[PDB]
């Protein structure tokens, strides 16, 4: 299949894209605009680029915003307790229909890598369970990765050490943690260091809720970091949330990123869900309760943003479309600055695959595979202004979504 | 023209819209979904809902982001230097083309009601002409109101009270303020007594920019208040940003709640801005910057939701979707209760229009114009939730603007 008249980011020349195979077999600058052949598609100067990530989401929980009860305080521990309160009722089915809705919400946003918690504080484990059947029956849409995610606790939650193992076990293919959560400082330590013993004893990656909190004494983050470095995993390795970190004495915070650098580790911000759950414990001032975003960026430490929650005991909103997260981090995170929105795709794109590490199966470039879309905008600037829309999806070479271009009409002239 | 199987806000039932001569002729309760007769516009279960508002934007200012030089720090300070440096070559002709063009993008998104503050720290006085102009021109798409807004100061500028004055006399709708950024504290002060001694006088209303800094000694509020309290003024009389708030001691605030009350002030917050130039001066832990929003709200208080800037020298982005704000400002102020979402829509409709004091040309109910908007959901959560698009914008009951309903194909 052939791609004319294709923008790549932040490049000015125009592109075709040849797609053979499932793979991309050619890409070659054009001198301008051309007419598209029967068979060919015309991208009439829009971006085309590798899909959309969503490296941190719970879709065991996804659209259950409500049941049985709301989580009225708008707290990340209230949310837990009424999640705890709807894992009474949880089926393989019913985990099943409800991620399903999920993905095709994902996948109507041109997403089309996921890395999905599962909660495996459950002694049934039937969540975990329909989810590694929806990573088989849902690959013709997405590419799933699955963290195991003791959401009570590891070291705090009966067998806690035991479900996670038997997670890791059924293929669960990252391996998370929540120490902030666990009940005494040394628990949340020597969680830390179970989850790196066993993904590393399992050749897994980790992927942990890290210091999701407004406590500056929640610090475990140095912890997984420092086991990282020592353990030579840093690039299998992400930390999710690190919220606490917006609130660190700012000397420590200096000292710190030596370390965040020197393990090499990944970070996940996800802002519309932190800006919702932190700050509720402070009055006023308000803090922002987000990570250091730019900072992290800045120090050459990989960071990217994610949705975190659709319609679930955490947060009641949620479409599936990673853009509006994208316009949510660069406020917050105070990066509205030229440059920053000259490449501020990266952190919905290239940062997040880098997360999953999907290394080659990744990217527009010769070689890998046909996966991606074309946005309805000439570049980053654009595609955040305007909140483009996916026009087409590309996947193992086939078109898997299509939308007309927007027209409206004025009838009074 | 009939429309029916409409859906209106915070109702389960289904309504047909008759529209005659400009005016909402019958609202009828309906016992089905109906079929369509062939002259009606079928709803299908869409919500009906009176116009967005944008009632805090500078459509002087818009479009001028990145000339002659950016906002490298993204605060208010030097986006006021680099207007101050645009400003050297703004002219009548510049300020319509951009403003007609902005004024577009919000038409597209179902604004019919805007409030523009116009720079008049100016001499020429070169932007107030235009836009007192394109008041006249735009009004088959908008009904803008304009506001004299003294961006370097009144007592701070030459000739700053004069200008104001001349503003006044040329027809601005609306007196501003900008007490915070005078050079002393009392010269806030008295630069709140003149500007309500000009609206009181010349029978105006009032918009101030009022404390937006996140200094906790910055309380010009408390005098703009009691000016409309003791005037008996307070429905006329609107406080904006008001961020240096979010930053009060509470017991402070507390007190003054009971000012804001009994004064019956208007508020409007613009989240997507203030969360980009407030917070600037603190390291971490980094505050909002907004102001009460929830809290005011519960008091019973009316505040409200503007975009404040499309693409100009304090903010980059922009494009007219004033859903886009009130996603930012319910995330931001801590108002994604299940309750407040299911009225959430008030902060870009009905509190605005109430800002905007447009009594009875507003809203949908018998009598009033036939101005009205159908939105791709059938309440306010959806609406919210799925940024719904706006299908059809009827103007003075002749339909201004029609979006196909997105329809995706999946091969
Ligand atoms: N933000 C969240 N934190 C958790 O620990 N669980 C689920 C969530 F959505
Ligand atoms: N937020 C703003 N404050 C001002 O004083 N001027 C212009 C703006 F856009
Ligand atoms: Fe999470
Ligand atoms: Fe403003």
């Amino acid at each position: 299949m052939k791609i004319i008249n294709a923008r790549l980011r932040r490049q000015e020349a125009l592109f075709t894209l040849d797609l053979q195979d499932g793979i991309i077999h050619r890409i070659t600058a054009q001198a301008a605009m051309q007419t598209a052949d029967a068979g060919a598609i015309d991208a009439q100067g829009r971006l085309a680029i590798p899909p959309f990530v969503e490296p941190h989401i719970h879709l065991d929980a996804t659209l259950t915003a409500g049941e049985p009860e709301w989580n009225r305080s708008g707290t990340l521990f209230e949310g837990i307790t009424r999640w705890s309160q709807r894992k009474a009722s949880i089926t393989p089915e019913d985990t099943r229909q409800r991620a399903l809705k999920t993905i095709g919400m994902l996948r109507d946003f041109g997403v089309q890598h996921v890395r999905t918690h599962v909660d495996v504080t459950d002694p049934s484990l039937a969540a975990l369970q329909a989810l590694l059947a929806v990573k088989q029956e849902a690959a013709d849409l997405i590419d799933l990765q699955i963290v195991a995610f003791p959401q009570e606790g590891i070291e705090s939650y009966p067998n806690g050490r035991e479900l996670m193992t038997r997670a890791i076990e059924m293929g669960a293919d990252v391996v998370g943690g929540i120490p902030h959560y666990e009940n005494t400082r040394d628990k949340g330590v020597s969680s830390v260091m179970f989850l790196m013993d066993l993904a590393q004893r399992y050749g897994r990656l980790v992927d942990v809720h890290c210091d999701e909190i407004d406590d500056p004494q929640s610090r475990f983050l140095e912890v997984l970091a420092e086991e990282a470095r020592v353990r030579g995993m840093g690039a299998q390795v992400t930390a999710s949330h690190t919220c606490a970190m917006g609130s660190y004495d700012n000397a420590y915070c200096s000292k710190l990123f030596r370390l965040l650098k020197a393990s090499g580790i990944n970070f996940i911000s996800c802002p519309t869900e932190s800006i919702h759950l932190q700050g509720r414990f402070d009055s006023w001032p308000k803090r922002r309760g987000v990570t250091r975003v730019a900072e992290l960026d800045r120090a050459g430490i990989n960071v990217c943003f994610a949705q975190d929650s659709i319609q679930d005991p955490w947060y009641p909103l949620g479409n599936g479309n990673i853009l509006r997260i994208l316009d949510a981090g660069l406020h917050i995170c105070h990066m509205l600055g030229y440059d920053d929105l000259q490449r501020c795709l990266d952190f919905v794109t290239d940062n997040s695959a880098r997360a999953l590490c999907l290394g080659d199966n990744y990217g527009l470039a010769e070689g890998r595979p046909a996966n991606l879309l074309i946005l309805d905008a000439e570049n980053d600037y654009e595609a955040v202004r305007r909140q483009a829309r996916v026009l087409t999806s590309i996947r193992h070479g086939k078109v898997i979504l299509q939308r007309e271009v927007e027209h409206i009409r004025y009838p009074a002239n």
